[PDB]
């Protein structure tokens, strides 16, 4: 249930690293490189990002699960600990990830924001 005009102010905190950019070229948000276009991602399949070097961990869960989908309720999972969450999903407690990054509060509304700009989900 989140507010999507809230979330694109809480989206300072990813565009460090993530740009939200259209299949045209178009910089909806304008960020860095350091993490994969999230353009789309609500609804795309995990760590499927044509050109991008993703982490063992996050890879793992894409080979073992590759139906898995990026639904609302895992990014907002994800989203607020990223480790543990692929700890749960691949069962190694030692999964690799190339990010430590938490979002404490507002996380749905941030996961409304990437939701509008996944219009075809
Ligand atoms: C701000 C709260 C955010 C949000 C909404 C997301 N991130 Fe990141 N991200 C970074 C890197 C290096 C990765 C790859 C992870 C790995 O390979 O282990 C990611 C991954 C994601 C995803 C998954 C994308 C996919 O294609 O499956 C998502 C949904 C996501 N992030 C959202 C890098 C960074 C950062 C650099 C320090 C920061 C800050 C953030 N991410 C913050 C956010």
């Amino acid at each position: 249930e989140g507010d999507a005009a809230k979330g694109e102010k809480e989206f300072n905190k990813c565009k460090a690293c993530h740009m939200v950019q259209a299949p045209d070229g178009t910089d909806i948000v304008k960020g860095g490189k350091t993490g994969p276009n999230l353009y789309g991602v609500v609804g795309r399949k995990i760590a499927s990002v044509e050109g991008f070097k993703y982490g063992d961990g996050i890879l793992e869960v894409a080979e073992k699960n590759p139906d898995m989908v990026w639904s609302e309720a895992d990014l907002i999972e994800y989203v607020t600990d990223p480790k543990p969450w692929l700890v749960e999903k691949t069962g190694d407690s030692a999964a690799k990830t190339k990010k430590t990054f938490k979002l404490g509060k507002n996380q749905a509304d941030v996961v409304a924001f990437l939701a509008q700009h996944s219009p075809d989900a």
